[PDB]
């Protein structure tokens, strides 16, 4: 996250870190005791057998007893087009069920077809890069964004930080976009570099896939 702030410890217990031998590379969202969802372009190019699903984390630099780590058991896609990043969503079945506690909880999804109007206030988050020569985040970052329909495909939910250059970046892909306590978006791609101030950040529209998500996690 570029231009964000540190999140409160375990403020978003559904936040997931996808890691390859201890190294963070994408985010995800716990949508069931044994299901997370992320961006399809996160798992499409990595070795899935080495992917580790880290739940209940906050600072990736430190040992954390609150962490629960799982492996991927099966992959579910829905017409993922890697060329245009269309339907950039993926569901990962875990090799077990997570233990629900104060630090690990299931996220809430909106209804199928729910559209977010222009100007709705949302919150983006992730453990991604912090900007040009700003390094990478160790503590979970969060950022206030505003939903926009301009410079945005109908197959996407786009957000923009009004008044300053800020947004999601590499490593934030797959992280949730929380609006009204519901996961309306999955961080997909930026344009003109991170925090460009010209293009809005594009998210995968979870609301358009709720019927497909339910058909798998139920
Ligand atoms: C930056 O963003 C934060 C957080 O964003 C909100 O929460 C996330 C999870 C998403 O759902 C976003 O869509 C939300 O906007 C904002 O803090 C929130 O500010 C609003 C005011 O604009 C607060 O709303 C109050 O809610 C009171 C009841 O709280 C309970 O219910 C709300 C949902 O209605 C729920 O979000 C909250 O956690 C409680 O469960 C209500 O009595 C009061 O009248 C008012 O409506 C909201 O509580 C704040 N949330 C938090 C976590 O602090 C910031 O305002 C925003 N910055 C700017 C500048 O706008
Ligand atoms: C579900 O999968 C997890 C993760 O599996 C790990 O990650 C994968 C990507 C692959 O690389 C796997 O080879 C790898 O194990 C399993 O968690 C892991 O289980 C093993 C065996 O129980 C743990 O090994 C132990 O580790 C402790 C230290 O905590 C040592 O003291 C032991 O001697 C032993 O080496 C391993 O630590 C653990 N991973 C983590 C991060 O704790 C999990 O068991 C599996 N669940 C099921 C039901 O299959
Ligand atoms: C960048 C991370 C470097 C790294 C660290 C630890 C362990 C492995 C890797 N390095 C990969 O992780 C690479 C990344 C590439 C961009 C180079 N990636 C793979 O090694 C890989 C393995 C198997 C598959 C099978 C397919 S094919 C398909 O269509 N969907 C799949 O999952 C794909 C990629």
């Amino acid at each position: 996250i570029v231009g964000g702030r540190r999140a409160r410890p375990h403020a978003w217990p559904f936040m997931v870190s996808l890691q390859l031998r201890g190294g963070h590379f994408c985010g995800a969202t716990l949508i069931a005791p044994n299901f997370v969802m992320s961006a399809a372009h996160c798992v499409a190019n990595v070795n899935v057998r080495a992917v580790r699903v880290v739940l209940g984390a906050h600072n990736l630099s430190r040992r954390e007893p609150t962490r629960q780590v799982f492996a991927v058991q099966r992959i579910f896609e829905n017409g993922y087009d890697p060329v245009n990043l269309l339907n950039d969503i993926v569901i990962l079945q875990l090799n077990g069920s997570a233990t629900i506690n104060a630090n690990v909880q299931v996220a809430q999804l909106p209804a199928q077809g729910r559209r977010l109007g222009n100007g709705v206030q949302c919150l983006a988050m992730g453990w991604g890069l912090l900007g040009r020569n700003r390094g990478i985040a160790s503590v979970l970052q969060e950022l206030n964004v505003t939903v926009v329909t301009s410079l945005c495909r109908r197959s996407n939910v786009c957000t923009l930080v009004r008044g300053r250059q800020a947004g999601v970046c590499f490593g934030d892909s797959g992280s949730p976009l929380v609006c009204n306590g519901l996961i309306h978006g999955i961080a997909s791609f930026v344009r003109g570099g991170c925090a460009s101030g010209l293009y809005p950040d594009a998210f995968a529209p979870v609301a358009q896939f709720v019927n497909w998500i339910d058909s798998i996690i139920q």
